[PDB]
């Protein structure tokens, strides 16, 4: 069952993020939104689907998951900063369950980056959507469990 | 060594890039365009204008210039792959000379990244424009000379990659 997300897991992740962000008095929503986008590209660079010049493209899994965990962190951070109640959690699991286009072949296509950019400059981009994106990448390319594991490791390192 | 770019310097850069890209039989325009965008973000990440949580934000200058050089390389690559004649060179220097918005305060504002993204998703984005962007960053935040220096170093290293 290593590739499903429960409401308890999501709430624990939000709490872990909140306790870290509590240490950062400059915490700023505009910056965290920019940070999400930059981390997304850092992650996309580890995937290397556009790097036709590599003999063996793709950085190591742990490196890919570490970068994916940085996206989650800002996604969780934006969620907490905006306020993320039960109704928001409900809508997240409904959006996740109803997402049919963010699958493996789509996410492996280097051109997906343009679609993502379009969503990233849209000022209506929601905190729910940002989380759906990162969790669907985890579900389809990795597992949710591996993302959560990598996130917990990274957050411990971030605390030091 | 003047923070200016001449037509001879630009033509040398294009020739350096062509000779490297000649070694890459999978050379692909869509991939190079994607690569330009990715390297732009790798470079923006070294600037750290959005990273309010850092005691001392901004990676070292050599790191920042190295990443800036990777953008130049794909910009030069896209130029050569599309064809870059005299008329293209003429129009580049006119665009560069006529660019008044891409200055230091604008480029230091984290929010510029959204403007850049909009330009990057536009399929009408030109090879000239991509070069204007990277050379204005060099001019305003660094010097053109430092970019060229960093690009030449990086291309030597890149030749050694394909060597082994
Ligand atoms: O407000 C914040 C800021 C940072 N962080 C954490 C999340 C993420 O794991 C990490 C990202 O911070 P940096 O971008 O500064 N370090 P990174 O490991 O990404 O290296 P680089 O900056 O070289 O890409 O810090 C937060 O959780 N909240
Ligand atoms: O067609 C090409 C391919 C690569 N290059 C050069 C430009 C740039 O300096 C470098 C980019 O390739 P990589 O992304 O593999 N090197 P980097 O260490 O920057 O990548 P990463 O940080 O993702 O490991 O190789 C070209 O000039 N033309
Ligand atoms: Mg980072
Ligand atoms: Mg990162
Ligand atoms: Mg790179
Ligand atoms: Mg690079």
């Amino acid at each position: 069952m290593t590739n499903t997300l429960t409401t308890d897991q999501l709430q624990e992740l939000l709490q872990i993020q909140k306790e870290f962000d509590d240490r950062i008095p400059t915490l700023n929503l505009g910056d965290s939104k920019i940070a999400y986008v930059v981390e997304f590209f850092e992650w996309f660079n580890t995937l290397e689907t556009f790097k036709n010049w590599k003999k063996k493209p793709g950085k190591p899994l742990d490196v890919q998951l570490d970068e994916l965990a940085d996206i989650l962190a800002f996604g969780l951070s934006i969620a907490n900063q905006q306020g993320f109640e039960e109704y928001d959690r409900d809508l997240f699991f409904e959006s996740f369950d109803e997402e049919y286009f963010l699958d493996f072949p789509y996410l492996r296509n280097q051109d997906m980056i343009y679609d993502m950019m379009s969503e990233f400059y849209d000022d209506d981009l929601t905190s729910i959507r940002r989380l759906v994106i990162v969790f669907k990448i985890a579900e389809q390319l990795y597992t949710i469990d591996q993302l959560i594991d990598a996130y917990k490791k990274k957050m411990k390192r971030n605390h030091e």
